[PDB]
């Protein structure tokens, strides 16, 4: 008697759950509406923890995330660092060690391309927009309409549909706030530095390492990239103004534009932003903080990643929480699997109900926390006071919070976590 | 390139132990003498050590699953013991696992489940393997097979079994440490039906598994074949040496594993002269009385029961094993990603520090199960059983069993992975 998945969505959580899901016997079907990959040569990085959580859906991600990245001496540590970009002091203001593999990184598409493969044939279905979902009785499977006019029935429902989430909408409304995501009143510019250019304004040791250089109202962050050819340049901006309905959250943008933003910063800095092209990117920061989910999963109905808890990203870390709720549906929804072979179809469903539930009640808190704290750090890095010389020692004091802060990401124990899903599970099952 | 491995021995380890290694992208051959196989026994696994199969990869959780039965509240496993000797026939202990605290299967259909979900063209059958001939470290390993062929290896692992041909080319033909020894106790198996089951004993112990204990032999039944019929296993002592190269399996009537019980109680008398005249007996050898002493040696490792067989008596044997494969799989993935653009030199080295991390963190769990195993079994049997006066000494056993048996269920696998990373850096310099 086989138990059946439908995933709204193939970015990377829906297809991370996929793999999880189908090496333990669930059917799944994954429904993505574009008709290939996006986000072309984009890199990322996974925590040590999200990567072992990785392993732990399926040992098969991970070989296909260390194919998808990268002389003796030794392995090399990842830090964190902060340098004071305002001031011409330009002083190193802070360090985090992660450790050996603290943070892997890959190319997005490249990885995702990688796990498509991992998949067997068939399982992911492109131009598949979903629409509508239509609810029946919790002992019949739920119906997914698409856009192109088709039909699908599974026993449950799964959004890994992303930050604009249409399960979402469904669960709480079209019409409701908290459907949708919404401005943090920050966007970001977006560029590439020759290595060159980069040693010239920062030096060899800055342009060779991930910085993060903050200030007031605003705040950049570069590391290397292509074989350390090249540098990757993020500047964040406050924007007092309304991000207006239907304009585009990507848009193009200018050197000079950039630069005006950081007239009264460092010179080095300053450098750094003169070296990009004239044509760069502008990018909105839209989240879930202002109308955070009420509930991530209903009846056979459950969010993932970036639809239940879409964050920005000053943390790094938005698609680890979301491989840990990956983790967290997949051990459940396989205690289901195995809990309840050889009982009736309304046992089956019923168990389903009680394993989202389990969700919500094991991943909300922590989830919800990390969509505030990715606010919260960004607030730190951007404080006003770095550039009043009365208050750089309470300026210099957030490090305190920012390490909390980002040990309680990198050192999750999800081994409890999934425990105490297991036992909320039975709770809710009336065992 | 890629990290090869030769395993040696196609039995549940070492496709276990392959499952984890190509699910990471390492190169993996397994080496079957056998033509292709298992026996039709059932088996279980403790929770432990399905959560290390999980591990390793889910589709073998998958496999165990699919290989075993379907079973209105979830049914919790207990592991009960009985007095065997008196008509009394009382309840003594009884231990909670929980739910699924253990889950059962039949090996063959397990073992053939597993061979489907490695890729093809990874287990190769009719490779018996004759010699070793290790070179420097940084040369493969070259394994040769009595059918004159050959084959060639970063690194070689002995998942052979009691019997080990990788173990015996490690200590030495004429060793007493290359071979298993008699524990001088072996056992009659057979089946009986349920039907006849509760006549003897009644239902409620017929549909349960339970432990008779008594003076010098022991009995386990419990049910199979979805409670159609009970397997019996009937432990008794031999105060003789095993000849040497006779088999380890053999023919029997069920009259002389009466005569073994024929002061026992009734109901257990009868469970014996139900089951079919002619059965199996099956003498029990194990590694306690000449324990490994190294389970690795540069680029050569033993794993399962090739490094640690055991008598039966806690029924983890391959739960042992499973850890084993988990510990080597994780420190071999360590290697890959830890040397993956470093010379010859370096990625060699990588595999004797990874093997010695193996041998650190393992030998002193697996010795000391291997002597439990025995110990476990000298309480079953004491004979004090035979003494109503005595009852209060014999019963006492009963803490240190609970003792054992939670040391085997509650693994800290978790800090045992941990602690093989760690060793493993530690050995390679750093
Ligand atoms: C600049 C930036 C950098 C980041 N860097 C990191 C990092 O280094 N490490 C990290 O952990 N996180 C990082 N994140 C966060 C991370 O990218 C996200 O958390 C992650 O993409 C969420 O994955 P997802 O599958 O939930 O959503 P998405 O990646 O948004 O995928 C959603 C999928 O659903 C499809 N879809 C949408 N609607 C429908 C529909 N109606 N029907 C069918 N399909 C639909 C979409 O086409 C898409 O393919 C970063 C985020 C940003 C903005
Ligand atoms: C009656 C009994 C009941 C048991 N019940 C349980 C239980 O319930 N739960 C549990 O965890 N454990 C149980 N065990 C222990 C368990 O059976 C063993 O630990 C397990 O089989 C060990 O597996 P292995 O792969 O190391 O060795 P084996 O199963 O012995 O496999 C070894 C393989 O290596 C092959 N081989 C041997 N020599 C060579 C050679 N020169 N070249 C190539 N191939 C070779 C062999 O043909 C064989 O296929 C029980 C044991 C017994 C005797
Ligand atoms: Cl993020
Ligand atoms: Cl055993």
């Amino acid at each position: 008697q086989p138990l059946s998945v439908g995933i709204v969505g193939g970015g990377i959580i829906g297809v991370i759950l996929a793999a999880g899901l189908v090496r333990r016997g669930i059917d799944v079907k994954v429904f993505e509406q574009a008709r290939g990959f996006r986000e072309i040569g984009a890199g990322m990085a996974f925590t040590a923890n999200a990567v072992r959580c990785m392993e732990m859906l399926d040992p098969a991600i991970v070989w296909a995330l260390r194919s998808s990245g990268a002389d003796h001496q030794a392995e090399a540590r990842d830090y964190l660092r902060w340098v004071d970009g305002y001031h011409e002091s330009s002083k190193r203001l802070y360090q985090l060690d992660a450790g050996i593999r603290g943070f892997e990184a890959c190319r997005r598409d490249q990885f995702l391309e990688a796990l498509v493969k991992v998949l067997p044939e068939g399982i992911v279905e492109c131009q598949k927009r979903l629409q509508k979902i239509h609810e029946k009785n919790e002992t019949e499977k739920v119906t997914l309409e698409f856009a192109d006019g088709t039909f699908a029935h599974v026993d449950c429902v799964i959004g890994a549909d992303g930050i604009r989430s249409r399960v979402r909408q469904h669960l709480f409304g079209e019409d409701s706030p908290y459907s949708h995501p919404h401005y943090s009143h920050k966007f970001a510019f977006r560029g590439l530095i020759t290595m060159e250019n980069a040693i010239s304004a920062l030096g060899e040791d800055k342009a060779r390492t991930l910085n993060m250089h903050v200030g007031p109202n605003a705040h950049l962050i570069h590391y290397p990239v292509a074989n350390e050819t090249m540098v990757n340049i993020a500047a964040f901006v406050s924007d007092p103004e309304e991000w207006p309905d239907k304009l585009s959250l990507v848009g193009p943008a200018t050197r000079e534009e950039a630069m005006g933003y950081f007239a009264n910063w460092n010179p080095g800095l300053r450098a750094v932003l003169g070296f990009m092209p004239e044509n760069i990117d502008r990018w909105a920061m839209f989240d879930t903080y202002d109308y955070p989910a009420p509930f991530f999963s209903r009846g056979k109905i459950c969010l993932v990643g970036d639809a239940a808890h879409a964050a920005v990203p000053h943390h790094g870390a938005g698609a680890c929480i979301g491989i840990e709720d990956a983790l967290c549906a997949t051990v459940l929804l396989a205690e289901v699997f195995v809990s309840t072979r050889g009982k009736s179809s309304i046992v089956r469903n019923r168990a389903i109900a009680a394993a989202f539930g389990s969700f919500n009640a094991v991943r909300r808190v922590r989830a919800q926390w990390f969509v505030d704290s990715s606010r919260r750090v960004c607030d730190l890095y951007q404080q006003p006071e770095w550039a009043d010389p009365q208050k750089r020692i309470k300026a210099e004091n957030c490090f305190e919070e920012i390490k909390d802060r980002s040990h309680k990401i990198w050192h999750f124990d999800y081994n409890s976590m999934l425990q105490e899903a297991i036992e909320k599970y039975r709770h809710n099952m009336g065992s």
